């Protein structure tokens, strides 16, 4: 069976904790001796209107903070800024810290959302960044500082941390570093996304998942160059591949003995000849949220 | 806003899994304070799977044949006994991360967190539900055995399901933490067939108001249905019926939506009998039946 499939999420329970500034509370991250959450957390609702972040910091003090894991308080000894992110040193290391890293993902790239309340996990579910830099996600109030990760071996990789909804719904957020995916700011205003693309490199990574199951009438006897390939897809509203997009399909591509550019040359035709009502693995859709890491780690074991 | 199949986070859940090994079959046990639980056919060999007299079996093996390993430390087992599918084996030692927990026999129709694990080690989070005819559509691969299915309600786990096979046709199949199977299937290596599949109706009810809640409406009409006549329709088409339970249940989407369960009935009625017309919701081809009307008021709250 294919099924969207998180990580296990127990490793980023153990960070999560609440912060509540004034009346304002929200998720924060905390790992070592650091809490890591979204800056908005300074404001009040009517701040948020038209923020000027720099002014309402420097009116706070470590003591104006209050840090949560469950009841027990841990007390701020130290506060800065980081892009739109807030770093609180506190005086407790976390005992239950993973191994972790920082990370900036790409469009199309998946992750695991835990979706926290009053720094309590609700929720676990998979993402992917779309190509316009939102996310399809289900967050309420109260959900900011919520993050999104990725489980390799034993080390956590933090890519995502939530901050907004957009007008259409879906959703927008920054790395840990507080650096905002995509053209959006913290403030309470109307921010329009790009016009979304479809996945290619996910789209060619379910072709050859199918390809793996048996599933293989649309494969065609031609090939293509990838600036051909690029040039099509693009009329189509899929996004052009990399270089780094071609070498992540290496290991489906040697798996299945199909070629990369074989493969969109295939992709290519079921784009300008539609599916003639066929199916591909179950579905008269075509997947672009399973990448091909997704693809190996849920057909071959973790 | 937004609406995600989300399973329950899974640390709870993880703290309890170890590896169980007899001869060379390995597969998962649930560690809950000095008790494993796992699938009993780890105690036979390829051999014994084919046609297995478990109770022989069992009488045959000493505790010193059970291999228990919690990371990087062996469990001691000091006692062992059968409860229907499900081994039980005493360890000397209790797990300190035993949450609160007991042992649920869930309902068709009704959903469940799974996590999936191979060689004690979690891999992967999803949900579930088990469907009318006691299968599930799982995403399992050798060495799955042993994982569990579960809910949380506050601070209690509910373990509901253990898996035990894959049937010819993709789907899964296991049993209760009592060790009796969901359906008519047996745990030997030989080829079952389910019953024939229905669709669990109150959930694509509760799904479809989740559509209407996230701004999808194209599938609303002005007509309205008794309940007995949607039933005759909905049996034609392999759909459970829904009971007046049923429509209860789907009160508050009612309410927030200000649609009648009725009109809803309607849709989903049109629906059947015309198709999608290659359109989606929530961006589906296909109705959806496995988020019950909890999952959606949960979700969707506000």
């Amino acid at each position: 069976g294919f099924r969207k499939m998180a990580f296990p999420s127990g490793k980023v329970e153990g960070c999560m904790v609440q912060v509540t500034c004034g009346t304002t509370t929200l998720n924060g991250l905390w790992l070592d001796d650091v809490v890591y959450c979204p800056r908005h957390v300074i404001c009040t609702s009517e701040d948020m209107l038209n923020p000027n972040y720099e002014d309402l910091l420097i009116r706070k003090s470590n003591h104006n903070f209050l840090v949560q894991a469950g009841n027990v308080q841990l007390r701020v000894i130290g506060h800065s800024m980081q892009n739109c992110v807030l770093k609180l040193k506190v005086d407790t290391a976390n005992p239950k810290t993973p191994k972790y890293k920082f990370v900036r993902i790409q469009p199309g790239q998946t992750f695991s959302v835990l979706a926290c309340y009053n720094g309590s996990p609700s929720g676990v579910y998979q993402c992917a960044m779309r190509p316009n830099f939102t996310i399809k996600g289900s967050f309420l109030n109260g959900s900011c500082g919520s993050v999104g990760f990725n489980i390799d071996y034993d080390c956590v990789s933090f890519c995502y941390m939530h901050h907004m909804e957009l007008p259409t719904g879906v959703h927008a957020g920054t790395d840990l570093e507080g650096n905002f995916y995509g053209p959006f700011v913290d403030r309470q205003t109307a921010q329009a996304a790009g016009t979304d693309t479809t996945i290619t490199v996910n789209v060619l990574a379910w072709l050859y998942a199918a390809v793996i199951n048996g599933d293989r009438w649309f494969l065609n006897r031609f090939t293509t160059t990838l600036n051909d390939f690029n040039l099509v897809a693009m009329k189509y509203n899929y996004e052009p591949l990399t270089q780094d997009h071609v070498d992540i399909l290496g290991p489906l591509s040697a798996q299945t003995g199909i070629a990369v550019l074989d493969m969109c040359a295939s992709l290519k035709e079921l784009l300008q000849n539609g599916m003639n009502g066929r199916t591909i693995l179950g579905s008269a859709l075509l997947e672009d949220e399973f990448t091909p890491f997704d693809v190996v780690r849920q057909c071959s074991g973790v």
